[PDB]
RNA sequence: GGAGCCCUAGCACAGGUGCUGCAUGGCCGUCGUCAGCUCGUGCCGUGAGGUGUUGGGUUAAGUCCCGCAACGAGCGCAACCCCCG
């Protein structure tokens, strides 16, 4: 089920490599590798939980980040299934902070959008919309995802904050509440709500993301099937 | 008697390739057709400021890509002009 399913093998990040915080998340160093309790996890995966559906209700958004391909391509599928923006490519400065300043390169997808139907493909000639095209595909590949924010968000979930801190500083500023996964190289005080463990293990990734939108749907009704995200890993 | 025009006398005068391009306006060359010059928002710094323009690679090129606390733009390259296929 829950850490039954995780105590399978989805935790233990890394070997003398961390930050002195999660000492108390650590049961023992044992076999030279750094290994995570799991114990403290339902200790610290309800609180989490349980303070979004105090959030997940009153019309909260969330965001996902995931910069690592070995969860940039899964945040992907459970960020639309989420229906919660997300960025999986990489993140970049101002995102959050520069909210109307990023935008307009979102907006510019809509004076972009008016092309593909509206007749001045006639019109706009050829090498500057061939070599637009691309700017179109990768203006919408590095900011699908954003393409649906115009409020600003109410949550952040990263699944590294040593990855991702950039993203969270941002949020930090703007006294937005942040979540991210944490790992032995992590440093749980600037994250709010803390869901230790290892990030790394692309195992403990796919049933992490369900298992956080099936919360999602509950929220707003009927949980439904996600993605067999095992051909995913070997 | 008067307007214009002409010559002769007094004028106000103009006139000078005389001087200073180290006093200037304008115009011209060099770097150099080099590829650089900067702004808005954000971030780092007490602050001057930095980043953006830096790193790898590519091209005639700040041309473009990856990454990057940055993302976009303006002047410039280009292109809109002309001759040839």
């Amino acid at each position: 089920v829950k850490e039954l399913l995780e105590a399978g093998v989805h935790f233990g990040h890394e070997r003398k490599r961390w930050n002195p915080k999660f000492a108390r998340y650590i049961y023992a160093e044992r076999n030279g590798i750094h290994i995570i309790d799991l114990q403290k996890t339902m200790e610290e995966l309800e609180r989490t939980f349980r303070f979004i559906e105090d959030l997940a209700m009153r019309g909260g958004t969330i965001l996902f980040v995931g910069t690592k391909k070995q969860a940039q391509d899964i945040v992907r599928m459970e960020a639309e299934r989420a229906g919660m923006p997300y960025v999986n490519q990489r993140w970049l400065g101002g995102m959050l902070t520069n909210f109307k300043t990023i935008s307009q390169r979102v907006h510019r997808l809509e004076e972009l959008e008016a092309l593909f139907a509206s007749p001045e493909i006639e019109e706009r000639p050829k090498k500057e919309q061939v070599r637009l095209k691309h700017e179109l595909e990768r203006l919408q590949k590095y900011l699908s995802g954003f393409r649906l924010l115009k409020r600003l968000p109410d949550a952040i979930f990263v699944v590294d904050p040593t990855k991702e801190a950039i993203a969270v500083r941002e949020a930090r500023k703007l006294f937005i509440p942040v979540i991210a996964l944490a790992d032995t190289d992590s440093d749980p005080d600037l994250v709010d709500y803390i869901i230790p463990g290892n990030d790394d293990a692309i195992r403990s990734i796919q049933l992490i993301l369900s298992r956080a939108v099936d919360l999602i749907i509950q929220a707003r009704g009927g949980v439904v099937e996600p993605s067999p995200s095992y051909a995913l890993v070997q």
